[PDB]
């Protein structure tokens, strides 16, 4: 992997080009969601923390954050971003999760990497086991309108001098997913033309509302509220990023 | 040679333009001009090619048996073009507009080289230099990209491809009040297969669009009163939606 600057500039690109929600607004929404529903939240468990952009917001707002991610490299960058002011663990979902938290969050569409509705339901079960009755789990997912409709088979690319990258999307009409080929070139030194090339490839899956509710209900979240990209707006046909608020059974 | 791979990169960029942008393959370009010469009864033997680049059109003309004189402002391109055709052509380094070699039966200039003329006067001067070395009734065929391409399709879009050993980015910028398109090109080439070490190279230039009335007026003032314009080396005439225009100019009498 590379520096937090690279991943931060990819997030910058997603915000400007595709409408991804900035992390300060994300945390504003989850805090308002907790307040409006009267939840007492002091300890927060964050799934798939990455470089810790949401972890920085949660820590800055005074919460006792526990953050997990399957990459030791991501956990290293996140610990540096927040100065170690959170307990980090290395876990890959679905798997047993830490306990003792009042609320759980999972931002930046990590759930779109889940292969099947089964793997989705398994992750929700992993969260439900470590959630007290009546407590909340907030995550986001990208919709088919974004994966198939907007990204589709188009290409995005940017040359920022020290960093250049290519997003290559492929989408079949008869599927619920799309494949992303990511290519990245980072400059060695400012006074040279040497670059390191790195590539990643992932399949991004879409889950319709009927599936999300069935898996949440089966996992112990009979109550599920969905909103349009960290606002009070309801999700509609043109919604690209859905924010789900799940409430543990009692 | 540091050329078979250098021409390879250029060739792949042409492959991309053909597959993604509708640029015409060179064999079809040569089919078009040969049909133009035959319809006019021109027994063409000596062909003058302007802005030959890496020589893709040069190779088509050499293979079809013509005596080719090819010009370009870059000695790098001329070296690549000379290698591609095995030296079976006469290569001249000329920065157009400037005096041209005399004696050709026909003149061609393919793949939107005239979109690099930064003004209509300079375009007209290049046409005037062609007219100086053509007899009455001889033909000049060139193609240009249109405003529908430069200001409409490309305009303000990005195109990129990762082909493994080669990756490139085309960044076009276009303002409505100008007649041109800014081009930022970025390129990465791998040193040897197996390692992730790449060489990064960039390049910036402008592409200019000319409406029909300007081209016809400049061609007429340069001694080409009669001009036919077609859609990208087909028999269909140019329309508002045409992206690549093929102009067929006839040198005036006397
Ligand atoms: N099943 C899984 N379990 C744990 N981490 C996962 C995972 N799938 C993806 N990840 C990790 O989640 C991260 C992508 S999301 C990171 C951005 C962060 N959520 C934010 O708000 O900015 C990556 O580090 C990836 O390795
Ligand atoms: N004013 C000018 N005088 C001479 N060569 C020029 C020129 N403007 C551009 N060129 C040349 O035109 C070429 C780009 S266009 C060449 C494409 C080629 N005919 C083909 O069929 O594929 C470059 O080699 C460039 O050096």
């Amino acid at each position: 992997a590379a520096t937090a600057d690279v991943y931060d500039r990819l997030v910058d690109y997603a915000i400007a080009e595709w409408g991804e929600c900035p992390r300060p607004q994300m945390a504003d929404f989850v805090e308002q969601a907790w307040a409006a529903r009267g939840h007492r939240v002091r300890r927060v468990l964050e799934l798939c923390c990455g470089t810790g952009l949401m972890t920085e917001q949660l820590v800055r707002r005074g919460y006792e954050v526990t953050a997990v991610d399957r990459s030791e490299t991501m956990l290293a960058l996140a610990k540096q971003r927040v100065g170690g002011a959170a307990d980090f663990h290395q876990i890959e979902l679905p798997a047993p999760l830490p306990d003792g938290a009042d609320a759980v969050v999972c931002t930046a569409a990590a759930f779109n990497y889940q292969a099947s509705a089964r793997s989705l339901g398994e992750t929700l079960r992993a969260v439900a086991t470590v959630l007290p009755a009546g407590a909340t789990f907030v995550f986001d997912i990208e919709t088919a309108a974004l994966l198939k409709g907007h990204w589709g088979n188009r290409v995005w690319a940017a040359d920022e001098g020290d960093l250049a990258f290519i997003w290559d999307f492929t989408s079949e009409p008869d599927t619920t997913y799309c494949d992303v080929h990511y290519t990245q070139f980072t400059r060695h030194e400012a006074g040279a033309d040497a670059y390191t090339g790195v590539r990643e490839v992932h399949r991004l899956y879409a889950f319709d509302h009927d599936t999300v509710r069935a898996q949440a209900r089966a996992a112990g979240f009979a109550q599920a509220e969905v909103f349009d990209n960290y606002t009070e707006r309801p999700a509609t046909d043109t919604t690209r990023y859905e924010t789900w608020v799940l409430t543990r059974d009692e």
